[PDB]
């Protein structure tokens, strides 16, 4: 619909890439570059759906790139954004360790300002439009206090935790708000052949991610039978505006985690055509960057 389409590329065919696929072909300034997996991965069977897609170990093998969409593991993500970056790429990426994100940014930002590019980090769904939206009742309200619940959804940097722990062949762990902030986690655990549930739970319990934090461990016999990717997040903040207190703000909503997630990464890859080059988190750039669009009718309909 437009005249050069914007040429997407998606680095790792997880629940993110999955989804990713599908926000890009909706995107009408969007075209399918192709999609990057390791060399491993190109070795099992082609799934269906990537039928005439262009399936390749790196992102040269794809022509022009203009944005990658970089659906990697957290840890993971930083290194292969720095590498794209020095080619010329804008990335897109949803790393989400908060107390590392600013100096994440201002690593992407010396790399992309170096080759001209754009990097826009942590642009999921927390952080992400959540962190867009507290800021937003920050300034509404600078006095007070704001409460993120993180409604009852899978945490899968928590269930391969859970995972990697001697004794348990699968499990699923669950962040569970319980008010103000606060938050339980439920872990059920498959366990492996003879193993007993009564030290495997004092492992988990004991372990460094679950000792200051409530955790319930339950033992089932089959956690993929339990598993959805849905999630809520629900925030309120009562606050000051100027010197009236008692200012109410609620914010809720009720997603398909990865569906969401790779819907704003897409909407940001919109927003990184647009910026100069550097690194921006989602509360550094205009809203209307990420919508399509004439910018007086979405004024229009919108404002
Ligand atoms: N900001 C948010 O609100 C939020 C929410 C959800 C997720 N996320 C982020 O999104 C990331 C992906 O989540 P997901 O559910 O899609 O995870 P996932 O299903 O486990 O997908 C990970 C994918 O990355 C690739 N990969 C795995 N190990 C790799 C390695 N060592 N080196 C290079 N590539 C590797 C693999 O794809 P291939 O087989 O094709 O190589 C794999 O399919 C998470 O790490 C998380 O940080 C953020």
């Amino acid at each position: 619909r437009t005249e050069r389409p914007i040429r997407v590329a998606i680095i790792g065919y997880g629940n993110i890439g999955q989804y990713a696929l599908q926000a890009v072909e909706e995107a009408p300034d969007m075209e399918l570059a192709g999609v990057v997996r390791r060399q491993s991965s190109l070795e099992k069977p082609l799934p269906r759906e990537l039928h005439g897609v262009s399936v390749v170990s790196d992102v040269s093998a794809l022509g022009q790139v203009d944005v990658a969409v970089l659906c990697t593991p957290t840890y993971e993500t930083p290194a292969i954004a720095k590498e794209l970056l020095a080619r010329g790429i804008h990335t897109i990426d949803s790393f989400d360790i908060h107390q590392e994100i600013v100096q994440v940014r201002h690593e992407l930002d010396e790399v992309a300002r170096a080759h001209q590019a754009v990097a826009i980090l942590a642009a999921g769904l927390l952080p992400g439009t959540c962190s867009m939206i507290r800021s937003i009742l920050e300034f509404m309200a600078p006095y007070g206090i704001t409460y993120t619940n993180v409604g009852p959804g899978m945490s899968m940097s928590a269930s391969v935790a859970v995972k990697a722990i001697e004794g348990v062949k699968d499990a699923l762990a669950l962040i569970i708000p319980i008010g103000t902030g606060l938050h339980r986690r439920m872990v059920y655990v498959e366990l492996e052949e003879g193993a007993d549930f009564a030290t495997v739970k004092e492992r988990i319990l004991q372990d460094p991610l679950f000792v200051h934090d409530e955790t319930h461990v339950l033992q089932v016999d089959d956690v993929k039978q339990l598993i959805d990717r849905g999630i809520a997040v629900r925030m309120e903040r009562k606050g000051v505006s100027g010197q009236t207190q008692n200012q109410l703000f609620t914010y809720e909503m009720r997603i398909n985690n990865p569906a969401l997630t790779s819907q704003v990464m897409i909407a940001s890859a919109r927003a990184a055509m647009r910026q100069k080059p550097g690194a921006y988190t989602m509360i550094e750039i205009p809203i209307i960057d990420f919508l399509y669009g004439d910018r007086d009718e979405l004024i229009r309909r919108l404002v």
